[PDB]
């Protein structure tokens, strides 16, 4: 009955029950609206994302994996689902609304207008990779780290959402042809993702923080290519051509001799580009994003650097306690399996 700002967009009826009242709207998910609600029950207001996935199968896909991992994630610095809001018949279920901490802005919206000091940058990079260090030890890559899927609230608290492109890390299968399509958001994607990666390492999730950080430093992305292989010239651009050992590493001979067909390009220096930056931030800044990704910094050595020494405390960066071992791939599943598998993920929070 309640409804919210009409228009197109899947977002007329926002029917989130008598618990969650005086909608305001946000803005547009992917799936539908998202608003912000009175928790009537916890006294405080929410985040509440309306969910009209069981048209597509890939919305359908990215739905399941979101839902599956955040109800098993339960870290500071990621995303929590507090509820979820369905039919209590899968003949009636049409849309899924999910229950959030209630975030006032993302990292894409804030350096839009907003400058960073470096302690904001020290302290959001800190958070970031702490959230990182547990997704990582639970097996899982995120595989679309950006500035829009880091939320934060009006007292910088930073935690880390969408798992909608998540899988489980499988680096004996990580290796593809040149030039093989993908899906995640084309300015945080490594260079090997172009060239023989199909974005199965933890090694891929790092190289997009390195982007962040570049893009904290400057209020501007360091790598905003136009077009699939456009996404690799402007890499390269900066990091310069590849030396023969790494270039030697990449086996392929389509991905090797595009390469060595380049005219020689030499490294743009860091201090140059971030004339204002602290060292010690571009020094872990070229750490991470380096060609190679078997010499890329790994997460936990990431925490470890000098210029995080402020916060580092190993015992304070909690890990999963198990890995997950559950399909996340979910491509041989028809919309009927899927669609059930939603309703079987979300019945925790059914009065039942
Ligand atoms: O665009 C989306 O998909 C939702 C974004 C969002 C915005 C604020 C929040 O507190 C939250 O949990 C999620």
């Amino acid at each position: 009955a309640a409804g919210a700002g009409p228009e197109m967009v899947r977002g007329q009826v926002f029917d989130v029950g008598p618990r969650y009242t005086n909608l305001s709207y946000i803005g547009e998910g992917a799936y539908g609206m998202v608003c912000s609600a009175y928790d009537n029950v916890n006294k405080v207001r929410v985040a509440i994302k309306k969910i009209s996935p069981f048209e597509h199968q890939t919305y359908c896909q990215r739905t399941l994996r979101e839902i599956k991992i955040l109800l098993r994630f339960r870290h500071e610095n990621i995303i929590g689902i507090n509820d979820i809001i369905r039919a209590p018949t899968i003949e009636q279920m049409k849309d899924v609304y999910i229950v959030q901490d209630l975030m006032e802005t993302d990292l894409y919206k804030l350096l839009k207008t907003q400058h960073l000091s470096n302690d904001h940058i020290c302290y959001f990079l800190y958070q970031i990779l702490r959230g990182l260090k547990y997704i990582h030890s639970a097996n899982v890559l995120h595989r679309d780290l950006k500035p829009s899927n880091l939320l934060l609230n009006t007292t910088c608290d930073l935690k880390i959402c969408d798992f909608g492109l998540a899988r489980v890390a499988d680096p004996d299968h990580d290796h593809t042809g040149f030039l093989t399509e993908y899906v995640a958001t084309r300015w945080y994607r490594a260079p090997e993702i172009m060239l023989n990666s199909k974005g199965y390492t933890k090694s891929i999730d790092i190289w997009s923080v390195g982007c962040i950080l570049a893009e904290m430093l400057s209020n501007r992305p360091i790598f905003p290519g136009k077009h699939y292989l456009d996404q690799l010239n402007h890499i390269l651009g900066i990091l310069g051509s590849p030396s023969q050992e790494d270039l030697n590493c990449i086996i392929n001979l389509k991905a090797r001799n595009y390469l060595l067909s380049l005219p020689h390009k030499n490294k743009v220096p860091w201090n140059r580009l971030f004339p204002n930056a602290d060292s010690k931030a571009l020094d872990l800044l070229d750490k991470m994003l380096t060609f190679n990704p078997h010499k890329r910094i790994e997460v936990e050595q990431a925490l470890a650097h000098p210029y995080l020494e402020q916060y580092y405390d190993p015992s304070d960066e909690p890990i999963a306690e198990a890995p997950f071992k559950f399909d996340m791939e979910l491509d041989d599943l028809p919309k009927e399996k899927l669609k059930e598998l939603i309703f079987e993920e979300t019945a925790r929070f059914q009065p039942g």
